[PDB]
């Protein structure tokens, strides 16, 4: 009956039997296909957490406010337990990517800074950047509200002129959104998707904020297009998917928002109600 989760399972099954083994930047074996397309059903408050391994929603919803606030500092997050990014911020980190100058936890202009200060220059993670530079956030709810055809409603982290000065480059590269029927739909472009622990963590992202931007707008949701560019299984990850390739999904969960919420940052944890995410238990993935 989940049949989008099947989608998902099908992709990593298709890239384990058809795939190219590749050695990546690092030197970690991947198995890899360049260019899958997939789309998930947003309706009725449907949110593509996958069933069939626990997704660190913790993680998902904190990593998605603190984008929205504009911040970059990894300690912001590693405070609230969520500790993804504190490996990029690392002092060690910090100064084998020539950012020496940098204090520990700062990221650079990543998505955060790129959502709400597209075009500012950045002057690190303490600076107050209120005002600066392109909202794209607040723009694309503007376009959603007043111009709801608009073919332009695009959020971009691929800021070329700072990729050099970003811990690491966006992997969840642009979204477009549109409006059909009163219906808030998104497309994500990933270059770049480890199908193990990355994408069923993005796809868990680009859904709620869908859902985050739908409530804004006062709109009812549609579909999340999954486009893919580099979709790869880790070597170190084939036995863990193995294992997960053997689920049956189960249907994926609900998200419903509590309190008066006016924009797109009065949205807080506790604003944010996961309903019947009881998933099967995780599968260890290392780095
Ligand atoms: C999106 N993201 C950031 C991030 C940064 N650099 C990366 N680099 C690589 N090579 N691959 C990634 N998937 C990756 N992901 C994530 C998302 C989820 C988890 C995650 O589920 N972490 C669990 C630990 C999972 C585990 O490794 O056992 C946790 O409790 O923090 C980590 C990083
Ligand atoms: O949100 C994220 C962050 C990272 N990655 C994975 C994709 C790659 O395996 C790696 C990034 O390496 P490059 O694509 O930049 O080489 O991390 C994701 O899948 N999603």
């Amino acid at each position: 009956k989940n049949e989008d989760e099947s989608k998902y399972l099908d992709q990593v099954r298709y890239i384990l039997k058809n795939g190219e083994r590749i050695d990546d930047r690092t030197g970690a074996g991947t198995i890899s296909v360049f260019g899958m397309h997939s789309v998930y059903s947003l309706r009725n408050g449907v949110v593509p957490v996958l069933t069939t391994k626990r997704v660190y929603w913790k993680g998902v919803v904190e990593e998605l406010l603190w984008f929205i606030r504009g911040d970059t500092n990894a300690k912001h997050l590693s405070e609230k337990g969520v500790r993804i990014w504190d490996a990029n911020g690392s002092r060690q980190f910090l100064d084998q990517c020539g950012f020496s100058d940098r204090s520990e936890g700062d990221l650079g202009p990543i998505y955060g800074f790129q959502w709400r200060h597209c075009g500012a220059e950045y002057r690190g993670m303490d600076t107050d950047y209120t005002n600066q530079g392109i909202d794209q956030l607040s723009e694309i709810i503007d376009l959603i509200k007043n111009e709801p055809h608009s073919r332009r409603i695009i959020l971009s982290a691929w800021n070329v002129k700072d990729l050099k000065l970003m811990a690491l480059p966006p992997c969840h590269t642009l979204a477009q959104f549109a409006v059909r029927n009163g219906e808030l739909s998104c497309q994500l472009y990933q270059r770049s998707g480890d199908m193990g622990l990355g994408v069923p963590f993005n796809l868990a992202s680009y859904g709620l904020l869908t859902h985050m931007i739908a409530h804004v707008c006062g709109l009812k949701t549609g579909h999340l297009c999954h486009v893919l560019g580099d979709a790869h299984v880790y070597m170190n990850h084939v036995d863990a998917l193995q294992e997960q390739l053997k689920r049956q999904p189960r249907q994926f969960p609900t998200v419903r928002f509590i309190g008066n919420i006016k924009t797109i940052d009065d949205f807080t944890y506790e604003s944010i109600v996961l309903e019947n995410y009881q998933p099967m238990p995780a599968i260890k993935m290392a780095m």
